[PDB]
């Protein structure tokens, strides 16, 4: 599924991530915008042989099993598959693990290099939320 903006920063607020660990609202929408283009189904593959899977590119060498990464650790316990789906609720709990493990949102590379420091209440704007 392809998620309007204002539809996915309601979906994320209601699955609890508005200020999660500190992070508003609009640092998660733009992180998913730059991951995955608000589209539940993007996939892409990463030069060590893992994979990064969903809305938010979450990586198959630590967060969940896709059983074609040798060594992966699956830490959110969880087929890859399960964040592809149109319910984002699986790749919200993931989510959660992911930014509390030290480093924040910087374990988001197009978090860090396009949203970070920006203003990034404007992917809320205008939203019933
Ligand atoms: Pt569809
Ligand atoms: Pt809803």
């Amino acid at each position: 599924k392809v998620f309007g903006r204002c539809e996915l920063a309601a979906a994320m607020k209601r699955h609890g991530l508005d200020n999660y660990r500190g992070y508003s609202l609009g640092n998660w929408v733009c992180a998913a915008k730059f991951e995955s283009n608000f589209n539940t189904q993007a996939t892409n593959r990463n030069t060590d042989g893992s994979t990064d899977y969903g809305i938010l590119q979450i990586n198959s060498r630590w967060w969940c099993n896709d059983g074609r990464t040798p060594g992966s650790r699956n830490l959110c316990n969880i087929p890859c598959s399960a964040l592809l789906s149109s319910d984002i609720t699986a790749s919200v709990n993931c989510a959660k693990k992911i930014v509390s493990d030290g480093n924040g949102m910087n374990a988001w590379v197009a978090w860090r290099n396009r949203c970070k420091g920006t203003d990034v209440q404007a992917w809320i704007r205008g939203c019933r939320l």
